[PDB]
């Protein structure tokens, strides 16, 4: 077919402890949130071992396309590199153990873990600012309404995840009773968005991010194979699909509003189309990539694909993964080439392991257990053929046109 000649791997950590267990998760449910073998938000061993799967399986397919040799890569080969967080470090360590075991390659990150690495946070890290008024409405207009029409959009999922916390018996509820409220779980306060004074945060409060926090907490229970997920509450694809729409709405507006998007994706956006194409001197291409790069790995978050998603307007669903930005699913940039006319395409493929490849652990590889490899369209490209292939000088101008320059590092 084509020859594949490079790809970046946007890469969502792997399965982590919760990273915040705040009152309000504790007190809507009456039950014992269970706890976790590892601190807050740090990825766990089986979260590393399951990245480290996912890793073969990328190498399996890389190496299957010729893009890596057999043997052992090297950092000319292969650039992972991280954020700074440790969950996100490992992760990165993670996939080079599993694409290149006994290679030596070591995961790459900001030296000072103590700040925020503006490639991957650049309005966390005051690269620029978020304008309140500007993103208040870019979330409206993204969800076209007022975040009070999210109680009615998502009646179903709300109602579901308060069935799933038990909320009726739960110490919130009788708070509410107390203030002669009803327990209305989708209505339990209100949805508000805050952006601090600097504009260097943006914060959903209120049932959908509450939700879309459980909704992922319940999905990261099930892929770190604990015994009990969600009190037993919560089984079947649909009610998973319906539950996780909640967290999915909710990284759509938190991250895929092109306003957000575009503000805290573009140093991302950057360095996955310069390394991409390795422009090495192009801006935003911040890494010591080799002219032999083959692969950027790029160890980021769920908000970092979704960011990614909203700039390109990306849209998916994975088959047996209700999570839109999955544990360990990386947002795969790939570099075709036809052989026969020269021709150059990018594709943009969410590779991830499905709810059971993540629960029970299960070895990937090409022609028994692949990685879900789920072809994404871009907006404004020619999205040609089932794999939505773009030509690469179209990718390069919606690339272009999608990054906000003020945002560049």
């Amino acid at each position: 077919g084509y020859t594949l000649e490079r790809v970046v791997i946007l890469s969502r950590h792997g399965v982590r402890s919760p990273t915040k267990q705040t009152q309000l998760m504790n007190d809507v449910t009456p039950d014992t949130w269970p706890q976790w073998p590892v601190a807050a938000g740090e990825l766990t061993p089986r979260g590393a071992q399951l990245v480290t799967l996912m890793g073969g399986f990328y190498g399996d397919y890389f190496r299957s396309q010729g893009l890596l040799a057999a043997g052992c890569p090297t950092d000319a080969d292969i650039y992972a590199q991280a954020d700074v967080d440790q969950r996100t470090r490992l992760t990165g360590q993670a996939f080079l153990d599993g694409i290149a075991p006994g290679c030596g390659l070591k995961v790459h990150y900001q030296a000072d873990l103590k700040k925020v690495d503006p490639l991957f946070h650049p309005v966390d890290a005051g690269v620029c600012k978020l304008d309140s008024t500007q993103t208040h409405k870019a979330v409206e207009e993204r969800l076209g309404g007022p975040l009070s029409e999210l109680s009615k959009r998502y009646a179903k999922p709300f109602a579901q995840m308060g069935e799933i916390l038990n909320f009726a018996a739960s110490p919130y509820c009788k708070s509410l009773q107390q203030q002669g409220k009803t327990c209305d779980f989708a209505n339990f306060a209100a949805n508000k968005i805050t952006v601090n004074k600097p504009g260097t945060k943006v914060s959903l409060s209120g049932p959908l991010a509450l939700s879309s926090t459980l909704g992922e907490i319940f999905l990261l229970q099930n892929s770190q194979a604990m015994p009990d997920v969600a009190w037993h509450r919560l089984t079947g694809e649909d009610n998973w699909i319906s539950l996780l729409s909640l967290h999915n709405a909710q990284f759509d507006l938190m991250a895929k509003t092109p306003y957000i998007a575009r503000h805290k994706g573009t140093p991302l956006l950057q360095q996955i189309e310069t390394a991409l194409v390795l422009q090495r001197d192009a801006q935003g291409q911040t890494l010591p990539l080799s002219p032999q790069t083959k692969i950027l790995f790029l160890g980021g978050h769920d908000t970092n694909i979704a960011n990614i998603a909203g700039m390109l307007g990306l849209n998916w669903q994975l088959p047996q993964q209700p999570d839109n930005t999955p544990p360990g699913g990386g947002l795969v940039f790939e570099l075709w080439q036809n052989p026969d006319n020269h021709q150059r395409y990018v594709a943009v493929k969410l590779f991830y392991q499905t709810m059971g490849q993540l629960r029970n652990a299960e070895k990937l590889d090409l022609k028994n257990n692949p990685a879900g490899r789920v072809p994404v369209a871009i907006d404004g490209c020619e999205n040609s053929g089932d794999d939505k292939l773009c030509q690469l000088d179209t990718f390069q101008k919606k690339v272009a046109q999608a990054i906000e320059p003020a945002c560049h590092i």
